[PDB]
């Protein structure tokens, strides 16, 4: 079946209606889904359901969307209200046309432009954000 | 593969005991799950093993467990100790009679009545709780 | 037909857990399949199938704190996480690859500043809540 894995260990910044870029490819399986290490785009190449995840672990309160062919996925957009704390989401999406393009996008963050942080709780570095997907139909 | 999406956008409130409702519908496959939009009764109708997550942003802190007919499944209960921070976590359990359901109740939060926050972080609604939930086995 | 691999377990206890030490899980939920299995008490999920898993941790701390998935001792590649608000979840997905059985799965204090960390099984409520937790099945 198909499964992607993509995280980013790095202090990255992100404006307003940019994306966040992954610098590593975990495991993929399958054929349908794919990432350019470095880019933070996801192509799908199978019509059906897919599940994605997402975590991302910034110095500010953040408001972050999933976003398929640039527009936000209904129900793909999260949001934190403590600094320092994770900004987490799972969604589900349709993919109707192929390729389409899966990005998580600084939907309107407060703050402005978010700078994530790979050094959080630890003296060791961490993923600082992250997508886990797989297809369900 | 039966899988089902819905989630909320509302700052809905939630006593003690009563469960958080959905105002939208994900995708969902298959025949197993359904939910009606307005409710938070997600009816599972194929016995088997079933992996549900959830996520829910309220205005403090706050416990929730995922039950099932009305009953705490084991390993359903999560919280969280900070206000405005992410209440998650991911459940298996088995459905041994069919159809069942499952909701997301307080259960049982410090504060009473738990009310949801869809604006934490940025200026755009987020999603204040969904679930996800597929069938392993 | 239906030889999906899958597994959850998850603590509901106060445990401490030293700087190098892997978090237990007193209770192992639902499990499906050959690969997976886990001994209560311990925090060792043992892998009997080669191939590829998905696992997901969470983990309720009193102090922010940085934990690692590792296989057979070794930290997993995008499986190190960290928070930094205390009771605040620590949460991670991350995928890996077993290329030898068995291999062992742990989730371990990945040297959090604090140092030794202790688990919250009663954050938010009254009621006991699930500590730490881990789900994980076979995509490969």
């Amino acid at each position: 079946t198909n499964y992607l894995y993509v995280f980013d260990t790095t202090n990255q910044s992100i404006a307003v209606g940019s994306s966040v870029t992954f610098n590593t490819n975990g495991p993929i399986t399958g054929t349908a889904l794919s990432h350019i290490t470095g880019t933070g785009n996801i192509i799908i190449n199978t019509l059906g359901t897919y599940v994605a995840e997402f975590q991302l672990q910034a110095s500010r309160e953040n408001q972050f969307s999933l976003e398929l062919n640039g527009t936000p996925i209904p129900g793909g957009r999260f949001g934190t209200g403590s600094p320092h704390s994770i900004n987490q989401g799972t969604a589900a999406f349709t993919v109707t046309v192929v390729p389409s393009t899966l990005t998580l996008i600084n939907n309107t963050s407060s703050a402005g432009t978010i700078t994530l942080s790979n050094s959080d709780g630890g003296s060791l570095t961490n993923v600082s954000a992250s997508i886990s997907i797989f297809q369900v139909g």
